[PDB]
């Protein structure tokens, strides 16, 4: 099926990857260089073999294509994924009063009741990111996040560039472009940047009508990140090829370190136990073109019927 | 041996590649997403099936690695892969008095005499460069090249980034380090750039004492250009192997659009009679370590035993 590549890239990683010490202290399996496409005529690239929520995905891809770095839009849509790194800001700040909350991303993994009082920590950062308008554009604003490296991109004289924005007129004047590329690695950022973009770079590609999308991903945690970056890149190339008018072509998935954490090795052991399911269908509101003011009702997922989801510890 | 993939790349085009119109108007065969690994153990990936000089690409390379983006470090080594960079910003400016020139990498392969005036009028360009301190500083300076892009780039705050020099201090002090990238692709100059970065982006990577380098590459000249990019990036593995004191690892080349202009068939086809010969190795300084402070001599190809080489027209 469409998502054999991803059960391969983790047999592959599981009988050929070589151990590997990191950043965060777990251990990982990993290998070096590798790719693979989705032919997107096919079917869309949401993993059946483990049940992927779909809608964070998409909250997060609109964030993105809206050009938005405030944490609240997503806290809104119920979605969790960057709270993290708003909350961590806060927490080093003056206005913190509280149960300090130092390398909490262990401690919460690591002790009972700490995680407890950091939830409830959290739990009011979020609400207080969701109400205190002055608060969310001092602590829910993250700054240097894709939809402002995708959409403003700062210049040296100050200016801004709409990266993506202009890359798709491009792709309506010269489909032919071989320079079609959107880069969210900038030099003069990376070395005080938290977490410089694993995201680092893509391409989009047009011919016989056909639009294809490679991405350039410098680090993929096999079982907890590939199946969500898979998706929203491939939704990202329908949504681009529903503005410019186009068919939709293949997502090449082109790997830096692919790697499978130590503590992950029981999980994808089962789930390629697992025979792939047939593949959900992408549906977009035709109605509504531009993408830039699309959201969560304009796309639907159709026929999704996934093995049951997987817990899995992570990784710090 | 070694080269295959290069062959297979070739092979793959001429029967998979679709026919697609671009930017000069040589149509070519292309495809799009493809990724192939040279294991730097086996030898040195100079390909044998033709007669590739060497000396242009390692000349080429330290002009980039010393930071330098003056014509005139290569005229002095007698190479003019750049040459008509500056000669274009220099007819179309005040100081020259002559034959215009307009559109003459095209008239020269299209008219006989004009060709005749237009090198010597190049002769007299390369020798001014070469003699005229100040005409070089003026007219021999392409500014943003690879050499600029990889160790001043530019910031918004008017200084520079070594991008390069960090990333090697990094691979020194943090060889695990899944972020050691090192870009080219600078958003605010591409859109007013004669020519943005073919060579966009590249990853090292270090695991067992072996140093490995992958490239992305978003446009590549299958025929004329991937094999002198194949060996430059295989030399740099090389070098920054030398200097953090790791052993060599692979080459992974990652493609974008890998094309074959279709004024190169017939070559390609000859050449895919030939027989891979051994590779040949590569033989560094071992005094020498500082690889910024290196020089031509430093660099030996050894066993080096090629089929002679293949004429081919340019494309425009
Ligand atoms: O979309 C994403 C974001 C992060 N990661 C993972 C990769 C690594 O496991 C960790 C980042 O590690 P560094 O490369 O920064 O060291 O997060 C992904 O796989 N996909
Ligand atoms: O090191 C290099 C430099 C250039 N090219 C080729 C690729 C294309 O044939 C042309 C650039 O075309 P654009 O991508 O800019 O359209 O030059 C290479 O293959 N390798």
């Amino acid at each position: 099926m469409l998502e054999q590549p991803y059960l391969d890239l983790a047999k592959k990683v599981l009988d050929e990857g070589h151990f590997k010490p990191d950043r965060t202290h777990t251990g990982t399996y990993s290998i070096f260089g590798h790719q693979m496409r989705f032919d997107l005529s096919k079917g869309f690239p949401l993993l059946t073999t483990k049940k992927v929520p779909f809608g964070l995905i998409k909250s997060e891809l609109l964030w993105f294509l809206h050009g938005d770095t405030n944490i609240r839009f997503l806290l809104q849509h119920r979605n969790h994924i960057w709270d993290e790194w708003a909350f961590e800001k806060w927490v080093k700040s003056d206005e913190y009063h509280g149960p300090d909350m130092t390398d909490f991303g262990h401690r919460s993994q690591k002790d009972p009741e700490f995680a407890a009082v950091y939830h409830e920590e959290m739990a009011k950062f979020d609400d207080r990111v969701l109400h205190d308008d002055a608060f969310a554009a001092k602590y829910g604003d993250l700054g240097l996040v894709y939809g402002s490296q995708w959409r403003a991109w700062h210049t040296s004289k100050g200016d801004t560039i709409d990266q993506l924005g202009d890359v798709i007129e491009q792709i309506k004047t010269h489909p032919y472009s071989r320079r079609l590329i959107v880069s969210a690695w900038n030099p003069e950022d990376v070395p005080t940047m938290a977490l410089p973009p694993c995201h680092t770079l893509y391409q989009f590609y047009v011919n016989d009508g056909k639009l294809s999308l490679q991405l350039y991903q410098r680090s993929a945690d096999i079982f907890l990140g590939v199946p969500f970056n898979i998706a929203s890149y491939a939704l990202l190339t329908h949504l681009v090829a529903h503005e410019c008018g186009l068919e939709v072509g293949e997502f090449i998935h082109t790997f830096g370190d692919a790697h499978l954490y130590v503590n992950h090795l029981d999980q994808i052991k089962e789930q390629l136990s697992r025979t792939p399911r047939p593949a959900p269908t992408l549906q977009l509101n035709p109605d509504k073109h531009d993408i830039f003011d699309f959201d969560m009702k304009d796309i639907k997922l159709l026929n999704y019927d996934p093995y049951p989801a997987i817990k899995a510890p992570v990784a710090v």
